[PDB]
Formats: structure tokens, C-alpha cells, sequence
């Protein structure tokens, strides 16, 4: 009845007793395992005592005074106008909590630093754009990358509500041609077809910064050019291959996911963009080598004059670990913050130790915390994990169209 | 009908086979277990009709005079004897379909081509031996590996069974060491100190071929020497790394797995030893790489060179695409069968086109169909799967001692 976990490199056995708790049932059932698949009135009053118990117990304060009297407000809260407003507290603790339960990050084992900026009165996409630049100068540091998420006002039934349009605030340009094929990043030919036909003059470019889309309740969004001084980007050179510099390959310096719905104590922030550092096989690895991506694997195995006339020569997998060296290599004489995949896994293993003492347990997607290079030469890829949902959560939504 | 995406391509395919799925999975709603490893007349009856329906449908037969025959034939020996008999084309197809239906081999694209050697008359764990001879003498061929299957006595009310003790027909000894450590295979310390209390003198180096512990019912298990000319090796050595020959490692050509429990039509057959061919990274990266089997990782890069300091040189994965280029060379040199994971992931991603226009679906565990280094190189990692157990099946099985 609580699940036993292995670990297979040192035989080491654990029980997950926190999945106990795991609340939104997930895709997976007796007849059928769905783990691999990306995308699988008063209930308020539920999914906000829950909440506030977390709180307070987490700060030895479960069960006295201050406890009871933040029940009954939102108590009569909720009575009164039908929903709520978190505490600043609460909602740096529900931020932090979100961060600690999804499952598919191999970075929890930061969730306790995090930087959490209150955009609650916010109003118009005006002040949007304040809000996220804010953010943006304050988590890129000139380089020395801090986790921060910004937060938009809450949803509220009857009005429309806030929705950054781009899926991260720094995504490069898809563009068609004469053939269909793109130049620049296929993953944004959509986002990047909404800002052109919303009033944006299209570039020239493979690494041309898309214009942000912000939206502000029941207007029509309105593009904003990013200030370029303000997006940090690593063009990318290879420490003895001096050809690689040519190839004209840039990253840009923070990851900053603006599309998932935060939900804290049955609250739920359409716009809430959260913001970390790289993980180098995120950019080298999928970014620039998935086949729908930059798909540049091909072209530096050519510089490399490397055998592709044969897959057993495993050029492919040369070809990688190099542009994977180029990218660390990069970002660091750049002085940007970045964390490659062995440093990554072996402090999430680390994580998962705490959380066993601290929690019971820890949510984990096996699928998405091994590295997409060099596996199981990472420990976590010997490391049986459980996943489940807890709450205060980040989820998935709909895109506004 | 879960729906299926590949996200390098962007095509979409519903699984209907997974409604027939029959014994149920480790998951639940509440979480998934996928990465876990190791997760009465009527029901025999029950079991056995739906295998004959299956064999009856694959002769382009189904609900034919023959069909009913059978099918009444079986309740009336399981009515007389508690049990039945596989006829020998049932038996054929049966052992293919358990190939078909398992959902960690990626080498599935091979299921229909398999011999199979009935040895349901065996009598003796000596009369076993020479059945086990004649499978691995047919199967390595040589060095040009062919798929087999033995198929011992079943499981029956009265008799204990046939059992391999040997977790595969060839395997190297991991001796206990005079500080803690091991010599040899480490994976193989328990099966090595079976062999030693049994009466085998143990050597002393770490490629040692262990001896058979081989199971007739009602008996202690008997000791079998393999004919040192009976078991095909590779020394592995490097194209350019000339220093590589001198680490004096080696492999075995034939891979035959000898502890699984083949299920079909409800019989259980115990012993049923099957053999294929390698994946290169079965050897290189998890052979000879795991820290907890061979562990040359280490070694491989100190002589390599790299900077073993710090891990952002990427110093492992470097030492281990070069061990794998090491094994796939030296199997090509001996003229040994050997298949790499860009070949292997792209012929099942063939299976799994074929295996969707023929039974509307395909049962895939994919933490153990993308290959454990070069994952998202490999087109499984950008496929969703989802995972069921079908019958007839291989099965874990409790070791007999
Ligand atoms: C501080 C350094 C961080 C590192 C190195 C890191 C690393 C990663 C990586 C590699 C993934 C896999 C995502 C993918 O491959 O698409 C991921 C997922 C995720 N991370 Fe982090 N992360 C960091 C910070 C954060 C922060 C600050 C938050 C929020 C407070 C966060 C929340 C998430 C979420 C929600 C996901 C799942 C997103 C998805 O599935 O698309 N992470 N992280
Ligand atoms: C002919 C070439 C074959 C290739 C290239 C191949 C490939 C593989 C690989 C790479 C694995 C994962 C192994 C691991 O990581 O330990 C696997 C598992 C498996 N294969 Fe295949 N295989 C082949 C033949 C066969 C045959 C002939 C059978 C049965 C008739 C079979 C049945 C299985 C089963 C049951 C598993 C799961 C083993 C386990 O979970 O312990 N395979 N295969
Ligand atoms: C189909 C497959 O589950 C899917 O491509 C997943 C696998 N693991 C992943 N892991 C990470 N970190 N990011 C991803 O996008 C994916 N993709
Ligand atoms: C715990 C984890 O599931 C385990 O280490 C698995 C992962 N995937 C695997 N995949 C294959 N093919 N073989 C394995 O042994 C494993 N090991
Ligand atoms: C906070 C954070 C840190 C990090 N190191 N990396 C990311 C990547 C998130 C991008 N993911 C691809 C997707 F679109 F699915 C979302 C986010
Ligand atoms: C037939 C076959 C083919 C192949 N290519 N490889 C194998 C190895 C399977 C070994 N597996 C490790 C375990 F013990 F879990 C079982 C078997
Ligand atoms: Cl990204
Ligand atoms: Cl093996
Ligand atoms: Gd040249
Ligand atoms: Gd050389
Ligand atoms: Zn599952």
C-alpha cells in the first residue's frame, strides 16, 4: 500500500508514503501505463484548507491561534465575494511548493531560493510589460542567473483574464518560405505567424528575438519589442574546434516559461512566468539537435569530417557531445549562469534524499529527470521513481485561441 | 482509446489493442509506477480459449470446424486431467506471440523470424544439456546469430518443474574479493557462489564462462560444464585507440536469457531459454559502463586523456561513445551479429507502423525501448507508448533457491 523504490546502483530500498496524498488523478491505470505521453462553487474551500494547513505547517504553527484565524477570513472570504486573496506569505509558500512538486524538474533541489515578485495590481498590458521586464533584468543579473516568478492577477469568474501569448518570454522566430521549410525555430511558427499578422515587421534571420504578446483581461493583445539590452544571449564557440564560432549558433541566457497556470489553494494565475537557469543539454541537445528543432546535428558532423555514411560509426552521437562541450563552454566564458547534466542529476538525487527525510517521498517523472544524452550514466537513470500530483501545482493549459 | 503522438514528425495514432489488455500494471490514477523494474479449472480455461481464438484467427481460420474442435477437445481435458497439451504449430505461434507482445524488447522487429526447438519430452537435467548444446550451437551459427527458442517440459499437478538456474546460458563469474570488492561480473555473485557450493572449481579472472546449474523436477540442480568451443567470444579492441586491446576485455556473442517464465494459453512453461542478438549499448554502456557492473568508465577516460576533473568536460560521455565504438568494431571484426541503437530504434520504430495497420496498437515500455546514451538522438524518444501486458507473455519468475 506504499510503494517500495530501488535504487538499482547501490541497492538501497525507500517507501513513498507521500503518493498518499496525490489529489488530481493522473493518466495511468491497472490496464495501460500512459507515463511517456507529454500532454496526457465551494470546492474552494477544499483546496484552500488544505492549503492554509500546509502553511502553518510548515512553519511549526499547525494547530494555534494565528492558525484558526486565517480559516475563518477565508472562510468569510468566499462567503462574502466567492473567492479569495492569498497572504504575501502564503503565496511566496505556494510558489515555492509549486516549484517543489512538479514532478518533471531535475532543479528542486533550489525550490527553497526563490524570488517571488507580486504583480497582483497589475492592469493593462502597459504595466505587463513593466512586470515581466522587471523580472526579466532581475533574473538575468548580467549573467549571474537568480530563479524568479512573477505573478499576475488571479482569475475571477465573469471578466477575462491574463495570458502571456509566447511560451517562454525569450523564443527565437519560424519563418516559412517559397517551399514550406523554416528558417529560424520550428517549435514558434505559430507564435511567431500571430505576431507578424498582429503588426510586427518580419526579420531575416535564424536568431531573430520574437516580439512578446501580452493580453491583457478581454482586450486584444499588443505586441512589445523586448529591449535589447535586456536579452542576454551567448553566442556559441567550441574550445578547440575553431570553425564552430562560424556557424553563427546563439543561445539566449534565461529560461522563462510563460504559458503554465499556477494554482495555489484552489487559485489559479493564467499568467504567472517563472524563470530558472539552463541545463546545457536542454539547448545542445534538444533545442539545436531535435530532428523539429534547429536539427543542426548533420552540419557540425560534416566540420567534424566524421563518417556519416554509416550509423555504426555513431557519428550522431560524436557530433552531439560536442556541440553540447561548445554550449557549457559558451555560456561560461560568458560568464551565464549554467548547470551541465551530470552536476544537474547528481544534486536531484540529493533532492530526492531530503524530500525522503523532510516529506515522505518526492513526485518524479522518470521520463523527463534522466538527461536526453548519457542516461544511464547519470544516477538518476538507476533510481526507480514514483510520479504523482500535489498540490499547489503548475499545469498545463489551453492556448487562448 | 489513448491517443499517441511522435513529436519529431507530429503524426497521431490511437491505441485500441490496449483495451484487450488482460493482467493488470503496477499504476493506478493516483501515480505511476512505469519505471519500476520489477513491478482454479475456469480462469485456466478462460485463458486457454482466448489463446486458441488468437491461433485460430492467425490461420485465417477463425470460428471454423476446426476451431470448435479445439476448442471443446481443451475443456474436456482440463475437465479429465485439470490441464491440456499445446500442439506443436500452437506451440510456434505462441512462443512468436510472447516475443510479439514484450513491451521492453526493441529488437521486435524480428518476432516472426524464430526457431523453435520443442523439448517438451526432455526427461533429465542431462537430456536438458544437450537440448541446451544444440540451441546455443544453432543459434551463433558461427558469429551470424539466428533467434531461438528451447521449450522445455510445461509445469504440471504432480511434478516440480524444469528450472535454468543460470540467469542467461552465458555468463561471466563476479568473485568476492580480499577488500570487499569484486572480480569479474558483479552482476553475477550469487549465481557464482551457487556454482562454487555445487562443486564447481572457480577460477580467478574476470571473464570466466560459468557453468550451467540446471533443474530436473524433484531434483537438486546438476552442474554442466559448457564446452569452452561452444561459446563464441569477442576480444574488443579499438579502431584508433590502439591502447584499448590492452584493457583484455571481451564479450560473449550470444545473448540467451534462461530464468523467464513463457506463458501460454494459461500452461507455464519455466524453463524456456530464448536467444537473439546484442544492441551494441547492452555491452558498452551497460556491460562495461554501470557503475555496479564492469565500471570502466573511469579508466577509459584517464587513458582517453580528458580531463576527468570537472564534469562539464564532458569526460563521460566522451570515454563512452568511444567504448561503444569499441564493441560495435570489434563484433564487425570477429563477424559477430550485432545491431547499434540508431539501426535498432529505427527498425522498431517499423514495428510499431507495422504493428499499428495489424493489431491497432503495440505494447512499449519506453524508459526501456530509448536506448541509455544518445536517447533523443534515437526516433523512440520523440514517440509516446503506452505500456500493457498481453498473452502469451515472458514473465519474471522467483529464482528456486
Ligand atoms: C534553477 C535552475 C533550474 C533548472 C536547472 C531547471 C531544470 C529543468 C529541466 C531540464 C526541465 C525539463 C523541461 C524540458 O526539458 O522541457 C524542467 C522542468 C520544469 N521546471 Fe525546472 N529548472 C530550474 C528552475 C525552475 C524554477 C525556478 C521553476 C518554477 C518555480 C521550475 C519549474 C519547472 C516546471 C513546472 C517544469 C515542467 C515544465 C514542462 O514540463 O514543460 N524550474 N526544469
Ligand atoms: C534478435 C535481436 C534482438 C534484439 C536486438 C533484442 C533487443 C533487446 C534489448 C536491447 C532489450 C533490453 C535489454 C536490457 O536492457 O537488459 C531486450 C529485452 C527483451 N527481449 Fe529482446 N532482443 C532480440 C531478440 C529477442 C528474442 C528472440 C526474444 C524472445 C523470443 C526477446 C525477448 C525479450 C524480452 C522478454 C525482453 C525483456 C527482458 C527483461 O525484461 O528482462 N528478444 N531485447
Ligand atoms: C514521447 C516522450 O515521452 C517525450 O518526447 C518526452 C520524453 N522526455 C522528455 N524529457 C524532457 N526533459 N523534455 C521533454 O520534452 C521530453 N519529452
Ligand atoms: C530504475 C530504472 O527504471 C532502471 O534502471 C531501468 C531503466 N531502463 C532500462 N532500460 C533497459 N533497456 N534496460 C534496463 O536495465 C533499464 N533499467
Ligand atoms: C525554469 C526552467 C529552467 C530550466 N533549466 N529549463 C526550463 C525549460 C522549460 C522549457 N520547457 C520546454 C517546454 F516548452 F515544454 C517547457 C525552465
Ligand atoms: C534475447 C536477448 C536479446 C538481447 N539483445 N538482449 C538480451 C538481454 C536481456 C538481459 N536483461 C537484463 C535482465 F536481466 F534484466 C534481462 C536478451
Ligand atoms: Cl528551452
Ligand atoms: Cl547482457
Ligand atoms: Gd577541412
Ligand atoms: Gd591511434
Ligand atoms: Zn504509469
Amino acid at each position: 500500500k506504499f510503494p517500495r523504490v530501488k535504487n538499482w546502483e547501490v541497492g538501497s530500498i525507500t517507501y513513498d508514503t507521500l503518493s498518499a496524498q496525490a489529489q488530481q488523478d493522473g493518466p495511468c491505470t491497472p490496464r495501460r501505463c500512459l507515463g511517456s505521453l507529454v500532454f496526457p462553487p465551494e470546492q474552494l474551500l477544499s483546496q484552500a484548507r488544505d492549503f492554509i494547513n500546509q502553511y502553518y505547517s510548515s512553519i511549526k504553527r499547525s494547530g494555534s491561534q494565528a492558525h484558526e484565524q486565517r480559516l475563518q477570513e477565508v472562510e468569510a472570504e468566499v462567503a462574502a465575494t466567492g473567492t479569495y486573496q492569498l497572504r504575501e506569505s502564503e503565496l511566496v509558500f505556494g510558489a515555492k511548493q509549486a516549484w517543489r512538486n512538479a514532478p518533471r524538474c531535475v532543479g528542486r533541489i533550489q525550490w527553497g531560493k526563490l524570488q517571488v515578485f507580486d504583480a497582483r495590481d497589475c492592469r493593462s498590458a502597459q504595466e505587463m510589460f513593466t512586470y515581466i521586464c522587471n523580472h526579466i533584468k532581475y533574473a538575468t543579473n548580467r549573467g549571474n542567473l537568480r530563479s524568479a516568478i512573477t505573478v499576475f492577477p488571479q482569475r475571477c469568474p465573469g471578466r477575462g483574464d491574463f495570458r502571456i501569448w509566447n511560451s517562454q518570454l525569450v523564443r527565437y522566430a519560424g519563418y516559412r518560405q517559397q517551399d514550406g521549410s523554416v528558417r529560424g525555430d520550428p517549435a514558434n511558427v505559430e507564435i511567431t505567424e500571430l505576431c507578424i499578422q498582429h503588426g510586427w515587421t518580419p526579420g531575416n534571420g535564424r536568431f531573430d528575438v520574437l516580439p512578446l504578446l501580452l493580453q491583457a483581461p478581454d482586450e486584444p493583445p499588443e505586441l512589445f519589442l523586448l529591449p535589447p539590452e535586456l536579452v542576454l544571449e551567448v553566442p556559441l564557440e567550441h574550445p578547440t574546434l575553431e570553425w564552430f564560432a562560424a556557424l553563427g549558433l546563439r543561445w539566449y541566457a534565461l529560461p522563462a516559461v510563460s504559458n503554465m497556470l499556477l494554482e495555489i489553494g484552489g487559485l489559479e494565475f493564467p499568467a504567472a512566468p517563472f524563470s530558472g537557469w539552463y541545463m546545457s543539454t536542454e539547448i545542445g541537445t534538444r533545442n539545436l539537435c531535435d530532428p523539429h528543432r534547429y536539427n543542426i546535428l548533420e552540419d557540425v558532423a560534416v566540420c567534424m569530417d566524421l563518417d556519416t555514411r554509416t550509423t555504426s560509426s555513431l557519428w550522431k552521437d560524436k557530433a552531439a557531445v560536442e556541440i553540447n562541450v561548445a554550449v557549457l563552454h559558451s555560456y561560461q566564458l560568458a560568464k551565464v549562469t549554467i548547470v551541465d547534466h551530470h552536476a544537474a542529476t547528481a544534486s536531484f538525487m540529493k533532492h530526492l534524499e531530503n524530500e525522503q527525510k523532510a516529506r515522505g517521498g518526492c513526485p518524479a517523472d522518470w521520463a523527463w529527470i534522466v538527461p536526453p544524452i548519457s542516461g544511464s550514466l547519470t544516477p538518476v537513470f538507476h533510481q526507480e521513481m514514483v510520479n504523482y500530483f500535489l498540490s499547489p501545482a503548475f499545469r498545463y493549459q489551453p492556448d487562448p485561441w
